[PDB]
């Protein structure tokens, strides 16, 4: 039982997991051209499969932004960041981003240990095709060195983060990010970690990747992407990077972390030696699909949808069918009681971060309570009949019933469990069961009134971000339809979830629509009003000793705070003190809840 | 407690653990300028730290032949082997080597399974520089095509050698082979897989590594390699492969295979945040340590040789000398009881395989019972004084007493405890903790006299790889002084422990002089000769169903092998018959030992 507690990650067309969720809904094909702004792309094109190493050219997924970053909020030089991986930016990016969705400060996360804090960091990368280019560089003349050791990609996370547990880079194909939850997670129940990090890792910028994948014959002709049915032959690759914070069950519930999802139970294994390499082992998928459902304690028949490793390929798809239909059969001989699809028919193939994508998805599912349309399964395998399989290719979507069954002659309403599978080239395949989260008890005791008003504060680093980051607030209270029943939720999320910064914004506010009304006002340009405090932290540096030295002002702002004027404290908060806001909440602590998190500038670094 | 019953790798001029450990007794420092057969050297030469990236060129460990390889004993064909990873190859060809001196076969290794065996697979390995000359082609024209994915390492592997297991290539800086074996001996305890290969690989194949080495100032000027004391202000980096068999000490125990060590505990952490990047943490240091002494249940004081991270750099050795001090005063305040080295100073700097190779260099020195001596500590650091440290550099050949002490008013003998360390330079650290195994009881009832003669059969591809490895067991038979007592041994690894090939060599013998002279007239061009049995296996095959498909043949073998009668059943061995070598030996059942491998060819194979 390990928690899911947050979950970031970029993919094509899509900076967020709300975008992300409204394309799988919407039924959205993200899966283009290649852009211009990476190779010209018109050297290698030929249509026909003879040696140039194209001719499967101009398709694949692509995230937008790919070197785009904000070194100076790392404290990184920009002579080091134009010659740091892409990947490693964007990773740290996503696990910054993790972070602050979990309503956890880096500073406080993992952090009862008295030095930091004992948290875990797992990524899966296959590549990188960075230094090539210093390679081509250094053939043509000049003198230049990027070096890789993808396990940069977790370290640095770990230094600026300052973690004192494990990271490590794993690397199976297409089966990293699996692989890492698995060594996350057994970590975990050992108690090596209190806290984890999982994610993968996956960026398309050098053309090698292409000319291999056709040299090979991996790739999909001219078809648009993945295709679960009719005659797929191939896959096409994308970009994407991902991350989810692993914590215990029970540590999560104390805490009050909104969790998003349970990892009941995960397992990796090897195919062997089969009738060549790349050729997939159904008996080896069984086993696998086996162990997990037996370590997560799951019937089968309570199983609503499993997402595939997809591919479209023409030898992947009913060899995966077959091994999902001997590890059902054992137990159930039904037909026709589970859905099954792909996020790799929208956003492409990743091969690091499928994995990730999928838990995403799925997570996404779950929440939303509906399941997605697939993509290009119109017609279906003519090779098998999915008649007397389990399952049933999901195409509309539709609302995730909860099921209900008959088993041994006992009727009962279950979960939503779900299942992942992610199998690699080279025979490497894993596998992970999910389940939701059923809260035991739910209400809020009217903590907000005339006696106790809402404190609203942002911090940022300047002008710019601080603009940005107040205009996602109030779309997100828009969009996400947020009440004024869950003000002190975010009251206390942005409260002790976001680390204090140079410039400071801090308002009161009694109701939801008061709120959005001083949060409009500040955004038009006006200078003096009422309830509103504006400051820096830099500026005023004589008095800090004043208030950092004397407890008879600590003894003064309790009593304050007890009284509840909050205008002075926080007039004197957005210039320079530190507060705890936890004294404030005497007892019955309100929860964290999903917010969006800083707007990193988009600062151009390359080569 | 979990037991090494194989290891094998390459190092600079050692093709052999036996070489290995020769030039570490002689103190010779294996480490010479690069070869010509490698990139021409001379364009980037310059002797001052500007902009060339060299300046730190002629110094390095190489294994000789890095581009040498026997495809067709694989079944792969030249063009694919052309393409495939020499670090792949190399890793293959050890994991073979390993499992052959373990005394198992691949069709027997954690076989109780049904199918193939539960085997893991687990190796370190930072970076792949292979695709690189890819890229260049590509730019100065042409089209090639070579992809990376460490994970393929392990997975030609696990596919060639029919492993159901997890197959991973863990990454972390200069740590990789610590946190493979951490994380085999944890999948171990949880009984993921019965058995496990970890290891490591690291080739110095593309100048880029050299030019970052040196742009950033990780190099070690113009001295030789690294030096633990006096001055060091760099490391040398090495090539190296190596590889090593873990079971759970109960299992190799009943199953008789013969012992190395025991892997008593492990750790591993990363140090955090620090003032800059690529500064240790001595704080961290003293965790893992700690950690790794619990987890192994071992007292400090009890420690008599620690292999250090080395790399005599000028901030990284009082750094690890202070941590090591720190995690031994808790316990006891005694001073100089401990004896400390690296065998960086003799190979350089593998930053994969240091980890395997000072596990390497343990396991010798504790199999041969001398403690070695060091390289370049003649002087020492005036920074750091040893007299207040528990620890004092070994210099010179010695003999490694079993340590006697007195600890609470108890006197005991302990056994022969020793410790690696392995510090990554992003900040991920790594420990283990060594023991050796004590026999419980050792006698040999006699099995060898006229009632029951010794049976000496060898068998592979060719000719000429018949002759070299008869060559290299009669060689082996005098350079490890082998007895007429260890010839049931010998027997027995050769019956069931060596793959039935397509030529075949039979012998009976008596003594263990008569065996070596049967075996020089073999060599000698001998045609006709009494108790020589020699065949192929693919020119007969009408008789293979004959003694394939009949029971009461099966019948009068078992007679015959009752009765003594050997000729024929070797006369017909060397032909074509399936022999099950066990139920020759109805109880007491004899030891494996370390033997010769298969002889590989030498065939070239490059871009």
């Amino acid at each position: 039982d390990i928690a899911i507690i947050g979950i970031s990650g970029r993919y094509p067309q899509a900076r967020n997991i709300h975008d992300f969720w409204k394309n799988l809904r919407d039924g959205k094909d993200c899966i283009t051209e290649i852009p211009k702004d990476r190779w010209d792309h018109s050297l290698y094109f030929d249509e026909a499969k003879d040696k140039l190493g194209k001719s499967y050219s101009k398709w694949g997924g692509f995230i937008d932004g790919v070197d785009q970053f904000d070194p100076l909020f790392f404290h990184i030089s920009p002579r080091e960041a134009e010659l740091m991986d892409p990947q490693e930016r964007l990773f740290l990016q996503c696990v910054y981003e993790t972070i602050e969705d979990a309503g956890y400060t880096r500073e406080t996360l993992g952090k009862h240990e008295g030095l930091g804090g004992n948290v875990g960091v797992y990524v899966g990368v296959m590549y990188e095709e960075y230094q090539l280019y210093a390679s081509a560089e250094q053939a043509l003349g000049r003198a230049l060195a990027i070096a890789g050791s993808p396990a940069s990609i977790a370290n640095r996370v770990s230094y600026f983060c300052n973690f004192h547990g494990p990271s490590m880079a794993v690397d199976t194909m297409c089966s990293s990010s699996l692989t890492g939850i698995h060594l996350a997670c057994h970590s975990l129940q050992r108690g090596e970690c209190e806290v984890a990090i999982a994610g993968g890792v996956n960026v398309s910028i050098h053309p090698n990747k292409y000319l291999y994948l056709s040299q090979g014959k991996f790739a999909s002709s001219k078809g648009r992407c993945e295709s679960f049915g009719e005659g797929g032959d191939g896959y096409v690759p994308g970009e994407g990077v991902g991350a989810v914070l692993l914590k215990p069950l029970a540590r999560a519930i104390a805490d009050g972390d909104h969790i998003y999802g349970v990892i009941k139970g995960s397992a990796i294994n090897h195919g062997g030696k089969t009738n060549g390499y790349t050729v997939p082992n159904p008996h080896s998928q069984s086993r696998v699909i086996r162990r997990a459902f037996e370590e997560a304690g799951i019937h089968p028949r309570t199983v609503s949808y499993i997402e595939a490793h997809g591919t479209g390929t023409s030898l992947g798809d009913p060899i995966e069918i077959a091994g999902l239909t001997k590890t059902f059969q054992e137990y159930t001989k039904e037909n026709q009681f589970c859905a099954i699809g792909s996020a790799k028919s929208n956003i492409g193939h990743g091969e690091s971060a499928a994995g990730i994508a999928g838990l995403t998805k799925i997570l996404l599912q779950m929440k939303y309570k509906r399941l997605v349309p697939s993509l290009h399964s119109r017609t279906l395998n003519p090779n098998i009949d999915f008649s007397k399989t389990p399952f049933v290719v999901q195409q509309e979507l539709a609302e995730w019933k909860r099921p209900v069954i008959e088993i041994d002659g006992v009727t009962r309403e279950y979960a939503r469990i779900a299942g992942i599978s992610s199998f690699g080239a080279g025979g490497a395949n894993a596998h992970l069961v999910i389940e939701e989260y059923i809260e035991a008890e739910h209400r809020p005791p009217s903590s907000i009134s005339s006696k106790n008003p809402a404190v609203i504060v942002l911090s940022a680093k300047n002008k710019d971000r601080l603009r940005e980051q107040v205009q996602r607030l109030l779309s997100a209270i828009r969009e996400q339809v947020l009440t004024d029943n869950d003000l002190a939720e975010i009251a206390y999320t942005l409260q002790v979830g976001r680390e204090a910064m140079e410039e400071r914004f801090a308002v009161i506010v009694k109701s939801i629509s008061e709120l959005e009304a001083k949060l409009t006002y500040y955004l038009k340009d006006e200078a003096d009003s009422p309830d509103l405090f504006t400051g820096q932290v830099k500026r005023n540096k004589e008095t800090m000793d004043v208030f950092a030295a004397d407890e008879d002002l600590q003894q003064a702002i309790d009593t304050w705070i007890t009284k509840g004027k909050y205008a002075k404290i926080l007039q004197m908060w957005v210039q320079g003190l530190i507060f705890d806001w936890n004294k404030l909440y005497g007892d019955t602590k309100p929860r964290r809840i999903s917010l969006p998190a800083y707007p990193f500038a988009r600062e151009r670094y390359w080569l």
